[PDB]
């Protein structure tokens, strides 16, 4: 067919997979599989398949991929709100299938820059001065460069802050979220897709689950066959950045690639690993001083002479900026995060701190450009 919605539906149903558990095995609680889904939500083939008798459940051997059942346009029911786009995608979706989906089905215009935003997953408050600087800077760089903005895509934490900044052009804001923790996702499921799905945001009732962010434009809902686990989407989100990073769409096919910049607000020790890996991939990182938690820990050690970044100083900073969480940190963790922080500091050409100075008065766009220039050299 020639309809834009039906050619997309056909391509997605033919090429994109979901993952489903094929081996129901309980994990200390009756009626819930190790994959996290109830028994009644399993296919009958998952019940005592003779292929897997006596085996320990294993997410890399006992989940299988089948055509995906959740895709199309998503409406958050606002007034005069343009629908977004979404697809439930297997965690093992190939880079080529992700590229084709994004550029030939979603019709995304290729960008001159990828802005990958990371950091705190739980809601945090940002002071107004810094919030405005982040918004203006983010919008100014994305408009001038045609940039894609990439986040975790759910309605909380730094993801929420990105969505609110972009709230208002056609700014592309891609959310890469774990399908297994999306509250109210039942309305997105249909074999033929939904045009649109009517997604409701009952933040009352998610429990420990998350809602999709209403101000993102595109959603990859990453599915490894499990539910209840956060972190499912981390590997694909890195693969996606690396994908665009290699896209080789810089001018012509000589030797120029799409630059990536990572912007960090707030953040927990999970963000620490995400930052370190990005830098190892030569992605410059911009931390916003004053945005709390990990970003403030890093902002501080970035200011002092390097020989003064001691274990005691970093411990001091963890107590100061992780007020609710520090009591939960183990000695082994503090050791690990401390050396990762010092390793991060060994790559100063890839680390930039945005700090407010009202006698200079710059938005974060300047710090993003300085990041790109310092990395490029
Ligand atoms: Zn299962």
């Amino acid at each position: 067919k020639l309809d834009k919605r039906c050619s997309l539906a056909s391509w997605i149903k033919e090429n994109i997979k979901k993952k489903e558990c094929c081996f129901y095995v309980e994990d200390g609680r009756e009626g819930i599989c190790k994959c996290g889904y109830p028994k009644v939500q399993h296919c009958d083939e998952a019940i005592k398949p003779e292929d897997y008798m006596g085996e320990q459940w294993d997410k890399h051997r006992h989940v299988r991929e089948t055509p995906t059942d959740a895709f199309g346009d998503i409406s958050f029911g606002g007034l005069g709100q343009k629908t977004g786009k979404y697809v439930r995608v297997s965690s093992d979706t190939s880079c080529e299938n992700l590229y084709q989906l994004m550029t030939e089905q979603w019709k995304l215009r290729s960008p001159n820059l990828l802005i990958s935003v990371t950091g705190g997953a739980k809601n945090f408050y940002i002071k107004t001065h810094l919030k405005d600087k982040f918004r203006r800077g983010l919008i100014k760089v994305a408009q001038t460069t045609g940039a894609w903005i990439l986040t975790g895509g759910t309605h909380a934490g730094v993801m929420k802050h990105v969505g609110m900044a972009v709230r208002d052009g056609q700014i592309v804001v891609i959310g890469v979220a774990p399908w297994g923790v999306i509250h109210n996702r039942s309305t997105l499921i249909h074999p033929e897709g939904r045009f649109p799905a009517y997604y409701s945001l009952d933040e009352q009732g998610q429990g420990r689950l998350s809602c999709l962010d209403i101000n993102h434009t595109h959603f990859l809902l990453v599915d490894d066959g499990t539910q209840g686990h956060y972190g499912v989407e981390i590997e694909l989100r890195a693969r996606l950045e690396k994908l665009i990073s290699k896209l080789s769409l810089g001018n012509r096919e000589s030797g120029v690639t799409i630059p990536v910049v990572c912007v960090v607000l707030d953040g927990g020790p999970g963000t620490l690993n995400t930052i370190y890996n990005s830098m190892l991939n030569h992605t410059p990182c911009v931390v916003l001083e004053g945005s709390g938690r990990l970003a403030d820990v890093i902002a501080h050690v970035a200011s002092v002479p390097v020989s003064k970044v001691t274990m005691a100083l970093i411990n001091r900073l963890l107590k100061r900026f992780f007020m609710q969480e520090y009591k939960n940190f183990t000695e082994l963790q503090i050791i690990e995060w401390t050396k990762k922080i010092q390793d991060i500091l060994r790559m100063p050409h890839l680390l930039t701190v945005f700090r407010i100075d009202e006698d200079k008065n710059y938005d974060v766009d300047v710090a993003i450009l300085q990041a790109l220039l310092k990395a490029s050299r």
